[PDB]
């Protein structure tokens, strides 16, 4: 899931080229996978258009979880001299077949998550507890209001035990902890060998706590 126009799909001119050379780098990421595009550096004078692709010289992004099918996104790494060698990145946008298992504490009409809560629900002392039952390969996540803090701060790297304490987690994968929008994601392993329950908490002084609890059950995928 890298398009390296610097050393892999090389855009170096050849001697006495009459016409362009065009290279195609086609990617089929899964949702939330990281794509990297390398285009240009100190020595290699290449530009990427548009400068950030999916809204040395290097860009990475991850495709968000979406239920709206989209046409591929293209971006162009250009080498000039008028002859232009161009690397064309095509990213097929994966679409989800159902909402992400988990909890959007910021809307009752989430674009992303299976369960949502309106501002009236999360407002005013009992916890709001949102429980998801997850199995092998499930994508899970939650979003808390931007004003809230999340405990533990690195939820999914660590989480709290329904029984014991903070536990460095279960081989969770593609962990995303986006503190800009207080949105957290990860993927259960393809093999879960033991039942595990854990939780993370969002809070804000004088507000109901928002509890995201996961019951991960023995399974195989």
């Amino acid at each position: 899931l890298t398009c390296d126009f610097n050393d892999v799909y090389k855009l170096e001119f050849h001697p006495n080229q009459q016409t362009s050379v065009t290279k195609l780098c086609n990617l089929t990421p899964n949702v939330l996978e990281k794509v990297t595009i390398k285009c240009g550096s100190d020595k290699l004078n290449y530009n990427l258009y548009p400068p950030t692709c999916f809204e040395i010289n290097e860009v990475s992004f991850r495709i968000p979880p979406n239920m709206m099918p989209e046409k591929p996104i293209y971006c162009f790494c250009e080498n000039k001299k008028d002859i232009i060698n161009r690397g064309i990145v095509e990213i097929i946008i994966p679409s989800l077949n159902e909402k992400v298992k988990g909890c959007d504490f910021t809307t009752s009409e989430s674009t992303i998550f299976s369960k949502g809560y309106s501002i009236n629900e999360i407002s005013n002392q009992q916890d709001i507890v949102c429980t998801v039952k997850a199995h092998a390969n499930d994508l899970i996540g939650f979003k808390c209001p931007s004003n809230y803090s999340v405990e533990p701060h690195d939820c999914f790297v660590s989480a709290f035990n329904l029984s014991g304490k903070n536990e460095n987690l279960l081989k969770l994968t593609n962990i995303i902890m986006d503190h800009y929008n207080n949105t957290f994601y990860s993927r259960l392993p393809s093999l879960i060998s033991d039942n595990w329950k854990f939780f993370c908490v969002c809070s804000k002084d004088n507000e109901k706590k928002l509890v995201f609890t996961v019951e991960a059950s023995i399974s195989s995928a």
